[PDB]
């Protein structure tokens, strides 16, 4: 699991080598990005990610002094604005700043072996190795939107092999009744750095006398988002919400990632669709690979599936609808993190930056869920219809601006998407994202209405 001093080095060597080779592999031209609203240099990323590490633990726990106190306000998320982050001025190099990875991953390793395992650290440890995996993904798709090369970890040409397509098709109507949502507070577990760990957003739990409702067991697929667009969805100015309508009505360059030189115009397909003489494709980094019909749409937003879910006439699930059709705990019963169970088994999700979301919907058969419903925790970020918004009792962690700063704005995603890793993944989990994001690996399911 995550309780032991070999899992935490591992994992925090595992992601170091994620990490470096995703910075490493770019050339010296390459590690100034084109400038995103959801994007960040990749050698600040890394910075960053590690100046996590020196906050939140070394200095937290020993008082330790930062390994250059110049930066202690050049790699703050909050106190640094996103446009100053392309400095080259301010940062230091690519060189220079592995050393100061490799450094504290060694001060973070000897800490760990050499320090008591207090369940302090312990929730610690696991908080800073996972923020750096939480950048993990963002800088494997800062690549995909730039349109840079796939990282070297990466499979994105999918799950071609196990190429299938299950009868498991259909919606598992789900029996009413009263279910536990979310994990306890950390005041009120003495498992809050091990079985009980999660985000403030995850927390306080409590239970939901839910109606019944039915959700697809699959994943919405690129063919079965093919007919919207065919049909005119997205010319169709009815199945589009006020906020949906604006967005149509936003002018962007179609041709960012692409090499070509900027096309503006209105979105009329997801962003990374194009057809070429006839037929769909899909920009998959680097490369424009076909747009496989029994692989989930992905990188599309809440309206493109708000949209597509009243022309089909389906609903999208509540976040809480979602956890009880991942998980099934119910008040008083064992519960799971995992729909298969409470143990995880990297090789029962698309996760970890592998397939890439190329995985066929009907894949992954053993990280079903207690109602059938596959794919679930994993893949592409499932939107949901809630806002994200704190649990009544929330509470902030030590680290308070892990869900403070994306409260209503943003929308609830579950599940976990092909560039988020595994160790960090729960169906408790909530991931907000702004419902106009396109550039992120979000999803989505159908419930009945
Ligand atoms: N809530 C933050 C958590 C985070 C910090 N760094 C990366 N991710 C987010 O989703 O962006
Ligand atoms: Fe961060
Ligand atoms: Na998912």
């Amino acid at each position: 699991h995550m309780n032991d001093r070999e899992s935490l080095i591992q994992a925090l060597h595992h992601t170091r080598d994620r990490v470096k080779d995703l910075v490493c592999s770019l050339r010296e031209d390459q590690l100034s990005v084109p400038y995103h609203p959801g994007v960040n240099p990749p050698v600040w990323e890394m910075g960053h990610s590690t100046f996590f590490y020196e906050v939140f633990v070394l200095n937290w726990l020993d008082g330790t002094p930062s390994y250059d106190p110049s930066m202690d306000d050049l790699w703050d998320s909050f106190h640094m604005d996103h446009e100053d982050r392309w400095s080259k001025t301010l940062f230091p190099s690519r060189e220079d700043t592995l050393a100061y990875m490799d450094t504290i991953i060694q001060r973070m390793e000897d800490r760990i072996r050499n320090q008591p395992l207090t369940d302090e650290a312990l929730y610690l440890y696991r908080y800073a190795i996972y923020h750096q995996n939480m950048h993990v993904e963002s800088m494997t798709w800062c690549r995909q939107t730039v349109g840079y090369p796939a990282p070297p970890f990466a499979e994105p040409k999918g799950l071609t092999g196990e190429g299938v397509d299950q009868d498991a098709r259909g919606d598992a109507t789900i029996p009413a009744g009263r279910y536990l949502i979310g994990l306890p507070a950390n005041r009120d577990s003495d498992a809050y750095a091990t079985e009980d760990f999660g985000f403030d957003n995850e927390k306080p739990a409590f239970e939901v006398d839910m109606p019944e409702f039915s959700i697809s067991r699959t994943l919405v697929t690129n063919g079965e988002f093919q007919k919207f667009v065919e049909e005119g969805g997205y010319e169709r100015p009815e199945f589009w919400s006020q906020g949906g309508r604006k967005w149509l009505e936003r002018e962007i360059n179609l041709n960012f990632g692409s090499g070509e030189p900027p096309l503006m115009g209105r979105q009329t397909h997801p962003f990374h669709w194009r057809k070429r003489d006839g037929r769909w494709y899909e920009r998959v980094f680097d490369q424009w690979l076909p747009l496989e019909p029994g692989h989930p749409v992905k990188q599309i937003s809440y309206w493109e599936a708000e949209a597509f879910c009243a022309w089909a006439g389906r609903r999208l699930p509540s976040e809480y609808e979602w956890e009880v059709a991942a998980l099934a705990n119910k008040p008083g019963e064992e519960r799971r993190r995992y729909p298969w169970g409470n143990e995880m088994d990297p090789a029962k999700l698309d996760m970890d930056q592998r397939y890439m979301g190329r995985v066929p919907v009907t894949a992954f058969p053993a990280g079903e869920s207690p109602f059938g419903c596959r794919q679930m925790l994993g893949t592409v970020w499932e939107w949901t219809g809630n806002q994200f918004m704190p649990y009544d009792g929330f509470s902030v962690d030590m680290y308070p601006f892990m869900s403070t700063l994306q409260f209503a704005t943003h929308k609830t995603t579950k599940g976990g998407g092909c560039a988020a890793s595994s160790m960090l993944i729960r169906g408790t989990y909530r991931q907000a994202y702004h419902p106009d994001r396109c550039d992120v690996y979000t999803g989505f399911r159908t419930c009945a209405l």
